[PDB]
Parts: structure tokens; sequence; C-alpha cells
């Protein structure tokens, strides 16, 4: 283990860009991180933005978030090619970034007070 709940993160899931995010403790099993089926270490993700989502990442897609100008370095780890940003993805990310940024500003209680989501089972 190297996350702890409440440390912010990009992720990589999926088709999406790395993504600023908070480490949380899964609704259901009640751990941040877990042991997948295939034997590797997963950490329990909430993503920042005006869409609430949560997701299990595997940790070589997750990194230490210290600033959303590092977007650049994790481009730099895969003429330069660069992929284009779709409008309404980058309006979400931009959403995400001016939170993650906020919770950069406060202390890891603080984060977790702030931003943990409120799940409700479908009845
Ligand atoms: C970055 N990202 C990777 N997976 C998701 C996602 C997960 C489950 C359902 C839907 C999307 C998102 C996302 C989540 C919220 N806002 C923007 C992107």
């Amino acid at each position: 283990v190297k996350f702890q709940v409440g440390d912010l993160v990009w992720s990589k899931v999926g088709t999406y860009p790395w993504w600023p995010c908070m480490v949380s403790s899964d609704p259901q099993l009640e751990v941040h991180t877990k042991i997948n089926t295939r034997g590797a270490r997963e950490y329990h993700v909430q993503f920042f933005s005006n869409q609430p989502e949560r997701a299990w990442v595997h940790e070589k897609r997750v990194r230490e978030y210290k600033g959303h100008k590092q977007y650049e370095e994790l481009l730099a780890e895969a003429q330069k090619i660069r992929k284009p940003r779709p409008q309404r993805e980058r309006a979400q990310w931009d959403i995400g970034i001016a939170h993650a940024e906020k919770a950069l500003k406060m202390t890891r209680e603080e984060r977790i007070e702030q931003y943990t989501f409120i799940y409700i089972d479908k009845q």
C-alpha cells in the first residue's frame, strides 16, 4: 500500500485522459485498496467532476497529484504527437481540476469531510 483515504491522485481509466481523483473507501467493501482477481493491487478512487463516479484502479494507473501542471509530465511517461481534447470531456476535466486545486489547499481530514461521496442504495 502507497496511498491512503483522502490522498489526491491522477487516475488513467478506460478511454479517459489522466484524471484528478481522491482515494476513498469502497462503500460496500469498506476498504480503499485491494488485491484484484489477477493478483495486482488496486485503489478505490472518486473522480473529481460535475458527474460523481468512483472506480477501482490498478496501482500502475494511479499517480500522486502534485498539481494540475503535472498533466504534461504524465503525457511524457508514454515530431511530438498529441491526442486532441474533446470539448464536453475537457469541460468536465476543467471542473475536476478546479475541485482538485481547491482540495490540494486543504488538509487530508478537511478533504475527506468536503468530498467523500454519500451513497444511496437503489430502492
Ligand atoms: C475519468 N473517468 C474514468 N472513468 C469514468 C467513469 C466511471 C464510471 C462511470 C462513468 C465514468 C470517468 C469520469 C467520471 C466522472 N466524470 C468524468 C469522467
